[PDB]
C-alpha cells in the first residue's frame, strides 16, 4: 500500500527467504525493492487491515480462503494473457475464480495420495474393492491393510465422492450453491463402503490421525491416506513407504480435495502493474519457483515447466496426479456448513446412529439449507424488524429441521407477545403449532398461551376442522388445552367426520383426535365433557427388531409378554409385561388391560402387580443434536405414564453402546428393575 515498493505477506511455514531472492533479483532488474513479510495470523489480519485500504501489495495463501476475501472485495482482478494462462496447469485457474473473474495466481498444489509400505505391500491396490481381502491376509500377519483417519470429511471425502459425489457443482466458472452432490448415489456407494470396512473390521471408527500416522510410520498398517505435510515425519521413521494414486471405487477415480496455494493483490494496492510484473515475469518461472523451492518444497506446482521437473520426486507426481483427479475445494462461504455437516454424517454412519442414507439425507439437508449456530444468531439480531408473518416462516422452517434454538423461539414467543395487538391468526397458529412439534415451552409461558387461548376461543369454530385438531393438539402436547378447546373438538359431530376416511390424511387428523381423546381422559379428571366412544378407538426398524428378539429371549415363553401393543389412545408399545411383586413375569394377557380397545382377559392383576411399557426412541425421535424428545412423542410416553404403566425408554443411543447380545439382556433386565425400584421410591 505505497507506490514504488512491493510488501509481500506469506505464512512463515513457506519459503519467504527464497521468496525473498526473487524480490533481489526483481530490484536487481526493475529497481524496485520488494520486502516480504510472515506476520502471525496473516490471514486474519488480512481481511482487518485491507478493509480500509491497508495492508501489502501481495498476499500468498491457500486458495479457499481468497474467495472471501474476493467478496469483500479486497482482492484485485488479475489481468494474464492467454499466453500466461497457457503456462499453468488448467484446472489450477479454476481455484483463482470468484464470480467468474480471476482474483490470483495459482502457485502450488496440494492434495491427498496413498502411502503404503513396500515391504508389506510390493504393488499397492489399484481399486478400494482388493483392500478387504488384503486386510484378511495380513491380520494373519499380524498386520492391517489400511488405516486413515476416519473422524474429518477431508480425509474421507476422495471415497465418498468418488463415484459421483461433490461437495457444490462447478459449472462455467461459477458454484451453484443449490446443487449440492452429498446425497446421490455416488455419495451413498462410497460411504457404505467405508462403513462396511468398519463393520467387516477392516477398519476402527475411533481411528483419527495421530492413531494412523503411528501405525504407518511404526510398521503396523500396509496403508494410509495422507499429505505432503506428513512425509517428513515418514522419512524419520524405519518404512520404506511409496506414494501414489489414490485407488479406484466402482473404476471411479479418488476425489481428494485439492488446495491451491495463490497469491492474490490487494485491491488497495497502488503497484498493481508492478505486483503484476513480479508475479508473472519473476515468480512464475522455472527460477523464481526453483528458488521457493529451494527453502521449503512447494509440492506439486501449477507452472507446467517446473512441475515436469519436480515430478521427477514420485510422490510430487502423485501429488499432481491425484489432484488432476480430485475436487478443487469450494471458495465460497456456503463451505463452513458443508464441512459440519458432512463430519457429522461420517461419524454417525460408522458408528450405527443413521444409516448411510439417512445420515447423507441430513447432511445434504445442512448444506442446502446452510444451518448453523451463526443462521440462529442472524436471525435473532433481525427479530425487532422482522414481520409477524416472517417469524411464523421462520419457526415453521426450524421446526420442520427440528432444530430448537431456544434462544430464538423465545425471541418467537416475545415478538408474539409484543404484537399480540395486531398478529393475525394464521401468524399466532404458526408458532404455536412449532413450539409443540419441538415441545418448546418461553418464559412467559403463562402470557403467551393466554393470547393463544384468547385469539382462538372465538374463531376456533370457523376453522377447517383438520386445522382444528392440528391447533388443539398442539396445545395437548404443551399441556396447554383448555376444557373448551377439549369439548370443541370432542363432541359427537367431529368424530364421524375424520372417523369415515381413507385418505392417509384424515387418518392422520384422526390419529391426532386419539391424542387429544387420551388426553381428555388421561389428564384432565374433572373434565366432564364429550369423549369418543369406545368403538371407535380400535416398516421395522434395526433397533425395533433387536429390541424384540431380546425380549423374547428373556420372556422365554409367548403369554409373559405382548410385542407391538396397540393401545386406545393412538400409540404402540413396543413391549408389555406384567410384573407380580417379586419381579417375575405374569401371563399378561390372561389380565385386564384398560389401555386397550378390546378386553383380553378378565383376571385382575394381582395386588402388587408392576406394569411395565417398553418404549423405543429413534433418531429421528428427538430434536437436532439432543437428548430432547420432539413433542407428540413427549405426549405419547406422557399418556402411558398417565395409564399406569413403568416406563422401560430403549433410546437409540443407549442400545447403540450394547455390543452384545449378553449386554442386551442384561440392560433390559436392569432397566425393567430400576423402574419398579423408581417406583416403590415414589411411594415414599
Ligand atoms: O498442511 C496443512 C494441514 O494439512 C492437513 C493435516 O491434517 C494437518 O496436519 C496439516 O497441518
Ligand atoms: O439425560 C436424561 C435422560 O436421557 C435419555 C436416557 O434415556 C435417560 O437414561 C437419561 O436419564
Ligand atoms: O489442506 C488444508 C486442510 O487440511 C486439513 O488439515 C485437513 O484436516 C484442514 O484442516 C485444512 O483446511
Ligand atoms: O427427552 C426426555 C426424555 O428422554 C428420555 O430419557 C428418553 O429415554 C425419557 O426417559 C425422557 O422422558
Amino acid at each position: 500500500t505505497e507506490e514504488g515498493k512491493l510488501v509481500i505477506w506469506i505464512n512463515g511455514d513457506k519459503g519467504y527467504n527464497g521468496l525473498a531472492e526473487v524480490g533481489k533479483k526483481f530490484e536487481k532488474d526493475t529497481g524496485i525493492k520488494v520486502t516480504v513479510e510472515h506476520p502471525d495470523k496473516l490471514e486474519e489480519k488480512f481481511p482487518q487491515v485491507a478493509a480500509t485500504g491497508d495492508g501489502p501489495d501481495i498476499i500468498f495463501w491457500a486458495h479457499d480462503r481468497f474467495g472471501g476475501y474476493a467478496q469483500s472485495g479486497l482482492l484485485a482482478e488479475i489481468t494474464p494473457d492467454k499466453a500466461f494462462q497457457d503456462k499453468l496447469y488448467p484446472f489450477t485457474w479454476d481455484a483463482v475464480r470468484y464470480n467468474g473473474k480471476l482474483i490470483a495466481y495459482p502457485i502450488a498444489v496440494e492434495a491427498l495420495s496413498l502411502i503404503y509400505n513396500k515391504d508389506l505391500l510390493p504393488n499397492p491396490p489399484k481399486t478400494w474393492e482388493e483392500i478387504p481381502a488384503l486386510d484378511k491376509e495380513l491380520k494373519a500377519k499380524g498386520k492391517s491393510a489400511l488405516m486413515f483417519n476416519l473422524q474429518e470429511p477431508y480425509f474421507t471425502w476422495p471415497l465418498i465422492a468418488a463415484d459421483g459425489g461433490y461437495a457444490f457443482k462447478y459449472e462455467n466458472g461459477k458454484y451453484d450453491i443449490k446443487d449440492v452432490g452429498v446425497d446421490n448415489a455416488g455419495a451413498k456407494a462410497g460411504l457404505t463402503f467405508l462403513v462396511d470396512l468398519i463393520k467387516n473390521k477392516h477398519m476402527n471408527a475411533d481411528t483419527d490421525y495421530s492413531i494412523a500416522e503411528a501405525a504407518f510410520n511404526k510398521g503396523e498398517t500396509a496403508m494410509t491416506i495422507n499429505g505432503p505435510w506428513a512425509w517428513s515425519n515418514i522419512d524419520t521413521s524405519k518404512v520404506n513407504y511409496g506414494v501414489t494414486v489414490l485407488p479406484t471405487f466402482k473404476g471411479q477415480p479418488s476425489k481428494p480435495f485439492v488446495g491451491v496455494l495463490s497469491a492474490g493483490i490487494n485491491a488497495a494496492s497502488p503497484n498493481k502493474e508492478l505486483a503484476k510484473e513480479f508475479l508473472e515475469n519473476y515468480l512464475l518461472t522455472d527460477e523464481g519457483l526453483e528458488a521457493v523451492n529451494k527453502d521449503k518444497p512447494l509440492g506439486a506446482v501449477a507452472l507446467k515447466s517446473y512441475e515436469e521437473e519436480l515430478a521427477k520426486d514420485p510422490r510430487i507426481a502423485a501429488t499432481m496426479e491425484n489432484a488432476q483427479k480430485g475436487e478443487i475445494m469450494p471458495n465460497i462461504p456456503q463451505m463452513s456448513a458443508f464441512w459440519y455437516a458432512v463430519r457429522t454424517a461420517v461419524i454417525n454412519a460408522a458408528s450405527g446412529r443413521q444409516t448411510v442414507d439417512e445420515a447423507l439425507k441430513d447432511a445434504q439437508t445442512g448444506t442446502q439449507t446452510q444451518v448453523s449456530q451463526r443462521l440462529a444468531t442472524d436471525l435473532l439480531s433481525l427479530m425487532p424488524s422482522l414481520t409477524s408473518g416472517e417469524v411464523a416462516h421462520c419457526a415453521k422452517s426450524f421446526a420442520l429441521l427440528k432444530w430448537l434454538s431456544l434462544p430464538l423461539f423465545e425471541a418467537f414467543a416475545q415478538h408474539v407477545l409484543n404484537r399480540a395487538q395486531d398478529i393475525t391468526l394464521p401468524h399466532l397458529c404458526s408458532v404455536l403449532l412449532a413450539f409443540a412439534r419441538l415441545n418448546f415451552h418461553p418464559d412467559q409461558e403463562d402470557q403467551f398461551f393466554s393470547l393463544v387461548h384468547e385469539k382462538l376461543g372465538s374463531e376456533l369454530p370457523g376453522l377447517e376442522p383438520a386445522l382444528q385438531v392440528d391447533l388443539v393438539w398442539a396445545l395437548c402436547v404443551l399441556q396447554q388445552a383448555r376444557e373448551a378447546e377439549l369439548q370443541a373438538v370432542l363432541h359427537p359431530e367431529f368424530h364421524i367426520q375424520f372417523l369415515g376416511g381413507k385418505s392417509q390424511k384424515d387418518q392422520n387428523t384422526f390419529q391426532k383426535l386419539l391424542h387429544i381423546n387420551a388426553t381428555a381422559l388421561l389428564e384432565y379428571p374433572e373434565y366432564s365433557g364429550p369423549l369418543l366412544p369406545a368403538s371407535a378407538v380400535a416398516k421395522v426398524t434395526p433397533l425395533q427388531k433387536e429390541l424384540q428378539e431380546t425380549l423374547k429371549g428373556l420372556l422365554g415363553s409367548a403369554d409373559k409378554g405382548s410385542l407391538e401393543v396397540a393401545t386406545q389412545y393412538g400409540w404402540v408399545l413396543d413391549a408389555e409385561v406384567l410384573l407380580d411383586s417379586d419381579g417375575e413375569f405374569l401371563p399378561v394377557r390372561d389380565f385386564v388391560a384398560p389401555h386397550l380397545a378390546q378386553p383380553t382377559g378378565s383376571q385382575s392383576p394381582p395386588p402388587g402387580s408392576k406394569r411395565l411399557a417398553f418404549l423405543r426412541w429413534e433418531f429421528p425421535n428427538f430434536n437436532s443434536r439432543s437428548k430432547d424428545l420432539l413433542g407428540r412423542f413427549v405426549l405419547a410416553r406422557r399418556h402411558i405414564v398417565a395409564a399406569g404403566f413403568l416406563i422401560v425408554d430403549v433410546p437409540f443411543y443407549e442400545w447403540l453402546e450394547l455390543k452384545s447380545e449378553w449386554q442386551k439382556g442384561a440392560y433390559l433386565k436392569d432397566k425393567m428393575r430400576k423402574a419398579v425400584a423408581e417406583e416403590l421410591a415414589k411411594l415414599e
